[PDB]
């Protein structure tokens, strides 16, 4: 009557790639590895014209079973800025996820990610 029907989405390309639609050129690079021989951990983050956090990604090992599994980042930095998202801390991620003293480390892990989506945006647009 009053309300229409718009385009409806569904099937259309993969997902769980860790990046918002493609690579813009606005997208922070990040790539920090567990305190061992391993590493396999990814953040991506997407900053806007104004210098902020418009979007956010992540990318881990995986198991199975899981459901929306350490995506809990993606969220924070979410409608933040670099600025704030700098100011981040382990703790929080660690406090609000909660998690035993033997997966602390992966709390750490975090924040790395965290400035480096940071300091590689500012990185590739700091062409003045």
């Amino acid at each position: 009557m009053a309300y229409s029907e718009k385009v409806i989405d569904h099937y259309e390309n993969p997902r769980n790639v860790g990046s918002f639609d493609n690579n813009d050129e606005n997208v922070g690079s990040g790539m920090v590895g567990a305190p061992a021989c391993g590493d396999v951990m990814k953040l991506q983050i997407k900053v806007n014209d104004e210098g902020i956090i418009e979007d956010a990604r992540f990318k881990t090992y995986g198991c199975g079973s899981a459901i929306a599994s350490s995506s809990l980042v993606t969220e924070w930095v979410k409608g933040k800025s670099l600025d704030e998202a700098q100011a981040i801390k382990n703790t929080d991620i660690a406090e609000e996820l909660e998690l035993p003293p033997v997966k602390i480390h992966c709390s750490i892990l975090a924040e790395d990610a965290i400035k480096a989506a940071i300091a590689d945006y500012k990185s590739k647009r700091e062409a003045k």
